[PDB]
């Protein structure tokens, strides 16, 4: 899912994010579908995190006969959620709540070797959604929100082997064979493995709206169809190239060279948009099973330009994701009044076409496992714990001159309290 989570909930993570939209057994799904509040008699909240840690490895060999080996750069992560649904009057009733809905965290060491295409990139991203909902008759019910969408992002590359790499291909032709080509290549077999080769970064905050449908048959069975559209986030931040002003002009393919020199760098951040299409059937008192289908068009994440006050283009990486799917199924058991349970799998195709596979966003289809329980204390209280296991498929890097390699796998597990009058 590209750099894309829907950890809201520790309820929702224990079913593997299924039916999300169609299940409101506590305040955490009116984030996902607005059309779900129309389904509290009270105002309820709810808060929690979601504790995740992963396990991408890189590996592979570099031309320079040297180790692309990237062991774990995937940091652990603390994804919290905050939610607040409330009625106004039978059929009317608002909400409130802050998620995140995207991210990014991968870094790699400023020696790396393939570091000019892998060092560091992160993304904070922070949804704040204020949603309404209108019932209208006995089966339909139509929700709308509002989103704000702060984040907080910061590229770094370095140059690892490739001045070691660009010089032997320089003396290696004709070139080499002139006191200037030897002194073309004397300076490209100097640099460091650690010299700055792209400084981006910036905040800004975005903006986005969201509706929602809910058709049931009964209280207890019902689907829906969900809308979240994109996000252009205009970014104003920094650029820093520590690479002398000489290297410019040649049109290597190289982000532009400001001498270390801090310049005004501008980006555009493009949030997918997300369908969905999730059901909730609870068919004994205490079974209960859904399913949904997401598709989110990564189609609009292209690239990544970045570019200065006068418009000259800086920093830039191809992209060209397309969309993709999510597909969820799983199920409910309802033990007693206190006791409850969850269970669930998942599959969603990666978007990144491979070939456009870059080791800073080792993405990989991934697949979902996860097990969870909750536990009401008296009808007005109630604690979420969930776990999830999730996988993904060894995928080939070809990038730069180099070629990699990336595995990985990461464990979920998170905890929400819920509360209601
Ligand atoms: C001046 C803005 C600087 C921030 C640059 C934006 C970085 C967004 C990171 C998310 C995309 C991840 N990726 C493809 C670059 O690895």
């Amino acid at each position: 899912a590209g750099f894309q989570l829907n950890e809201f909930s520790s309820s929702g993570l224990g079913r593997a994010y299924s039916g999300e939209g169609a299940i409101a057994d506590d305040a955490g799904n009116v984030s996902r579908a607005p059309a779900l509040i129309t389904m509290f008699d009270r105002p309820t909240f709810s808060a929690g995190a979601v504790y995740i840690d992963p396990d991408v490895n890189i590996s592979g060999t570099s031309p320079s006969g040297r180790s692309l080996k990237a062991d774990n750069i995937a940091p652990t992560a603390w994804v919290p959620n905050m939610h607040f649904v409330a009625p106004i009057n039978d059929q009317f009733g608002w909400g409130a709540s802050i998620t995140s809905n995207y991210g990014l965290a991968t870094e790699f060491n400023d020696t790396y070797a393939g570091g000019s295409v892998g060092g560091t990139t992160d993304l904070e991203t922070m949804n704040l959604n204020l949603s309404g909902a209108y019932r209208l008759n006995n089966a339909w019910s139509f929700g709308l929100g509002f989103n704000a969408v702060y984040a907080r992002a910061k590229i770094e590359r370095f140059a690892g082997d490739l001045g070691q790499l660009v010089a032997g291909q320089i003396m290696q032709s004709p070139a080499g064979q002139t006191q200037q080509g030897q002194a073309l290549a004397a300076t490209a077999n100097g640099i460091d493995s650690n010299t700055k080769t792209a400084h981006l970064n910036g905040n800004q905050w975005g903006f986005g709206w969201n509706a929602g449908i809910l058709y049931e048959l009964d209280k207890n069975n019902r689907y829906a169809l969900t809308y979240r559209s994109e996000v252009k986030i205009d970014f104003k931040g920094n650029y820093s190239s520590d690479l002398n002003r000489a290297f410019n002009n040649y049109g290597l393919p190289i982000p532009t060279a400001t001498g270390g020199a801090t310049q005004s760098g501008y980006l555009t951040l493009n949030l997918p948009e997300m369908w969905e299409v999730s059901g909730y059937n609870r068919v004994d008192p205490q079974w209960a099973i859904h399913y949904s289908l997401a598709y989110t068009s990564w189609s609009q994440f292209q690239q990544l330009k970045a570019t200065s006050t006068s418009g000259d283009t800086l920093f830039q990486k191809h992209e060209g994701f397309k969309d993709a799917y999510r597909i969820a199924l799983g199920t409910t058991y309802y033990y007693d009044d206190n006791w409850t349970f969850r269970t669930g799998i998942a599959f969603d195709d990666s978007p990144v076409p491979a070939q456009n596979r870059s080791i800073s966003i080792p993405d990989q289809d991934r697949f979902w496992l996860s097990a969870g329980t909750t536990y009401a204390f008296n009808k007005d209280a109630s604690v979420d714990v969930g776990v999830s296991y999730m996988h993904g498929q060894s995928v080939k890097i070809n990038e730069g001159p180099y070629q990699f390699e990336s595995e990985g796998k990461a464990w979920l597990f998170g905890t929400n309290f819920n509360y209601a009058f």
